[PDB]
């Protein structure tokens, strides 16, 4: 049997049977609905899993701990289906792409109620982080409600990048500037919170939010299924944004490596990862998949932004503990 550990509801309906029918490998497929759960089992040394799907942040930090084993690429002949630019991006967390295979990816960006933005901003294009970081815009959006998330680890890199600084900088002086930018708009923010924006966007209670792509899509789908006309749009701004990956990796402890390579090689197939994207609605790293996919997904700039944007995405590097404390420190003064 092949043991897999992934997020709940994060796979296409037919994927596992399709896989088992073609390789004859039986799968034991378990799920988690929180990051902490997976990381906990991985830090202990023995999660009986052959495949786990960690975040590129978690994996970057744990490589050094030896939580994962190097991929024998001779058993991944579909590796050549992967997009080289996205892979190059991924090296920030996994230098040489030694341990990890892209599964799905997303961004952070701005989620917003289209009609409500128009009432206070008119037809102004919503395509810059200036919408959140310039007093001229925030001052007007404050009327409808602007939600910011609640940790500097995501919001501070955004502002640094907005300013054109290195989102992964270690320099306290760069942090000061981004701090300055954030504090000038602080007054116009209704709240700082992990997740409140999802329902507030969906319900019609706020008009704009700093958010992650999958969370904004959830808000949008919830809005649509409510039937009250609330239209939630997502945008990756022209200056770039964070790029985050969920990954397939083999734990160090892993028993069935060969079974596992078979599953991984399978998901690198265009027609296979296409169905996963169609179902979950996130981008994948296999350009072969694009034409095989639902248009609402591959033709949507919410998930596949134009090239000028793709060029400006940034992967979070592993920051020294000192820098993580600096973010936190700066984030507190801001609130």
């Amino acid at each position: 049997s092949l043991h897999i550990y992934n997020w709940t509801d994060y796979i296409a309906p037919t994927t596992l049977k399709d896989f088992t029918k073609e390789s004859g490998i039986d799968v034991s497929y378990d799920v988690f609905d929180s990051n902490e759960t997976l990381e906990g089992k991985l830090v202990s040394g023995h999660s009986g899993y052959d495949i786990v799907v960690p975040s590129n942040n978690f994996l970057g930090k744990q490589i050094q701990a030896g939580a994962f084993q190097k991929l024998d690429k001779s058993k991944l002949p579909n590796w050549k289906n992967l997009d080289p630019a996205l892979l190059k991006q991924l090296e920030v967390s996994d230098p040489g792409n030694q341990y990890a295979v892209p599964y799905l990816w997303g961004t952070n960006g701005i989620g917003y109620n289209v009609a409500k933005v128009k009432e206070v901003l008119g037809d102004q294009p919503i395509d810059s982080w200036a919408i959140l970081f310039e007093p001229e815009n925030m001052k007007k959006l404050a009327k409808c409600g602007v939600a910011f998330m609640d940790s500097g680890d995501e919001m501070l890199p955004a502002a640094l990048n907005y300013l054109g600084l290195d989102p992964n900088t270690h320099d306290p002086k760069d942090y000061k500037k981004a701090e300055e930018v954030l504090t000038k708009v602080r007054p116009y923010v209704s709240y700082f919170h992990s997740s409140k924006y999802i329902s507030d966007l969906a319900n019609g209670n706020i008009c704009v939010a700093f958010g992650y792509s999958g969370d904004v899509f959830q808000a949008a789908a919830r809005a649509e299924e409510a039937g009250k006309g609330i239209d939630i749009q997502y945008v990756i701004p022209k200056e770039g944004a964070n790029l985050w990956f969920d990954l397939m990796a083999i734990p160090a402890d892993a028993k069935a490596a060969d079974n596992a390579y078979a599953f991984i090689d399978y998901l690198l197939r265009p027609e296979v990862i296409a169905k996963v994207s169609d179902y979950v609605g996130y981008a994948n790293a296999i350009p072969g998949a694009r034409p095989l996919m639902d248009k609402s997904v591959s033709d949507s700039e919410e998930v596949y932004p134009p090239q000028a944007v793709l060029d400006k995405l940034y992967v979070s590097a592993v920051l020294p503990a000192k820098v993580l404390r600096l973010q936190t420190r700066t984030w507190t003064r801001i609130k």
